[PDB]
């Protein structure tokens, strides 16, 4: 009953174009071991061949088109792609595909266009008077032609850039002069406006942009049969174009498409906005949580566990928060590296996995490791911790968030889950022991460790209450098996 996704992808995955096969392939092991979602990676044609897909060319060319130097994506061709999502289906794991609609990469020309440099600490102030620059703002994919879409892209269809290519200066902002030419509103408010990101910024403004990325959307679901989605970059589009958009989608297919949206600020107030604001139609990754794991892995112990969960989505919006411990973004290396460090990352799993709130996900990094920057699979201390919230998580929950280094919860199953109920127990720390109620029913049963960390058996007294041990710097999870 309890759903977990996974990101299917990392960074540094080598571009052999066989990742597609390995999805296809790996289907049904997933399933058997808890995984109900998969978040893809984006699977249409980048930049290059080898670009992981955020820096979007072409959103109608799924591997299929010879265009960038390439037919298949960094991952595959559109034949492996969508023999994989069959497997998946046919495994009944549900698909969500990647959606980059901030702006688009990898343009087919240039243009001249008029426009006036912003400052990029705070884009709604113009720093230079209006002048003409040379930006990449054409697509007219010459693979592709007009299949599946003759919609072709002008300047006029963009906001602006940050690169001008007849004077190549560095750190500009360039903001497109126009009829109705502004940066859109409403976007987070960082440096001013946050609209800009990267690349040739699309402009939700234009009429033309917003029917034409609405019917990509109805196409990309209906080529894929997607289940649903995770949105890329939404602190930096128009907040009502994205609301909207989902509706539109949701609307045009008949079906209730899951939606996870991508707000990347350690700011719930910033996320609470964006969740009213898109009148709370779809979820959002919990940031401020990764940021909590990642500093208490960071603080050796120091960290007071119990305010783990302060500041959270999961904690104030529960049923809008899809919680996870790392990412593409996140991982050694990359843009906002702040990796959770290994000893913590089990903590950190249960900490997701084995709570009633929350729609939890699991980093194809951390599963499978991440082989170029020495991070091993991780999936022997995972497995245990998805097999406890596949079978055991269930329930009334039990808190016990009351000490600095050891903190744990109970779940006091249901019927609809046979032996199912759970104690989970972590320390930042020192080990030891806590009492915690999992239910009188459960009075006599010989509980274990599902997790091997602890060897032992805990006996669930007569009142309910089994006196559960952890190890340093670890987490047990007693179940009764
Ligand atoms: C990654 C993350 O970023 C954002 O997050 C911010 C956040 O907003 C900010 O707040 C802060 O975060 C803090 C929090 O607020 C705090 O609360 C917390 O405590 O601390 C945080 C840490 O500070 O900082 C964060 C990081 O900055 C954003 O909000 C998140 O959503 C975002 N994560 C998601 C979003 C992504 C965007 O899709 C995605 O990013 C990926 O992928 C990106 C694309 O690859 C990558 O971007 C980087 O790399 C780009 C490519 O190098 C670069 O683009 C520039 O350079 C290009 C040239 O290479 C330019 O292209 C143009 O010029 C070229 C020349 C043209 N090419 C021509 C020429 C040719 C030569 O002959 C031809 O061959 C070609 O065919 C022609 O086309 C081209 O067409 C032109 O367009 C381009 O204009 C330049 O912009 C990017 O600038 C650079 O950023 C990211 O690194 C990577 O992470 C995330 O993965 C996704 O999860
Ligand atoms: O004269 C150039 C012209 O370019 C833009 O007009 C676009 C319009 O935005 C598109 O929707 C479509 O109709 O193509 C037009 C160009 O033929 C500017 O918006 C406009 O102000 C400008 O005059
Ligand atoms: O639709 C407006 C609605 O917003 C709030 O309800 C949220 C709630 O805060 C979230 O935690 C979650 O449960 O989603 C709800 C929206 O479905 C307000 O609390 C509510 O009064 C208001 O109608
Ligand atoms: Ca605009
Ligand atoms: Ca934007
Ligand atoms: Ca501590
Ligand atoms: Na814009």
């Amino acid at each position: 009953t309890n759903g977990t996704m996974m990101q299917y992808f990392e960074w540094y995955l080598p571009n052999d174009g066989n990742h597609w096969n390995r999805l296809n392939s790996d289907a049904s092991n997933l399933k058997s071991k808890g995984i109900t979602a998969v978040w893809i990676p984006p699977a249409w044609k980048g930049a290059s061949q080898n670009d992981v897909g955020y820096g979007a060319y072409d959103l109608y060319d799924l591997g299929e088109f010879n265009q960038k130097g390439t037919v298949r994506t960094k991952y595959g061709t559109r034949s492996q792609l969508q023999a994989a999502v069959t497997s998946l289906k046919n495994n009944g794991i549900q698909v969500y595909g990647d959606v980059v609609m901030n702006h688009k990469g990898g343009a087919d020309a240039t243009e001249m266009v008029r426009a006036v440099e912003v400052n990029p600490n705070n884009r709604n102030q113009e720093v230079t008077g209006e002048y003409t620059i040379e930006a990449w703002t054409r697509f007219d994919f010459p693979g592709r032609g007009n299949t599946h879409s003759s919609f072709k892209w002008r300047w006029y269809h963009f906001d602006g850039v940050d690169w001008d290519q007849s004077r190549r200066l560095n750190n500009r902002i360039y903001k497109f002069r126009g009829h109705g030419k502004a940066w859109d509103w409403e976007v987070d408010t960082e440096n001013g406006n946050y609209d800009y990101l990267m690349y040739a910024d699309i402009d939700m403004d234009h009429p033309e942009v917003v029917n034409e990325l609405r019917n990509w959307g109805v196409w990309y679901t209906n080529t894929l049969g997607l289940d649903g989605f995770r949105i890329d970059a939404v602190k930096h589009i128009k907040y009502s174009f994205t609301r909207d958009w989902i509706n539109h989608v949701r609307s045009a297919t008949g079906k209730n498409m899951f939606a996870v949206a991508e707000f990347w600020k350690n700011d719930l107030g910033a996320i609470e906005n964006y969740l009213q604001k898109t009148n709370w139609n779809h979820s959002v990754f919990d940031v401020p949580l990764h940021y909590n794991l990642y500093n208490a892995s960071k603080s050796g112990g120091n960290y007071d566990m119990r305010n783990i969960f302060n500041g959270t989505v999961v904690q104030r919006h529960p049923s809008h928060a899809v919680t996870f411990v790392d990412n593409h973004d996140s991982q050694p290396e990359e843009a906002l590296e702040s990796f959770v460090e290994e000893w913590f990352k089990p903590l950190a799993y249960a900490l997701t996995l084995t709570r009633e709130q929350g729609y939890p996900s699991v980093f194809y990094g951390d599963y499978y490791g991440i082989p170029t920057h020495g991070v091993p699979a991780m999936r022997s201390k995972i497995d245990p911790i998805l097999e406890a919230r596949q079978k055991y998580a269930y329930g009334k929950q039990n808190d016990y968030l009351d000490h600095h280094n050891i903190i744990g919860w109970t779940r006091e199953g249901n019927t609809a889950h046979p032996n199912s109920g759970l104690a989970t127990i972590m320390s930042d720390g020192a080990g030891g022991s806590k009492w915690m109620f999992v239910g009188r029913n459960k009075a006599g049963q010989v509980w274990s460790d599902i997790t091997g960390n602890r060897t032992g058996t805990v006996t669930i007294n007569a009142d309910g209450w089994g006196n559960f041990s952890v190890n340093g710097g670890s987490v047990s999870i007693w179940v009764n098996k």
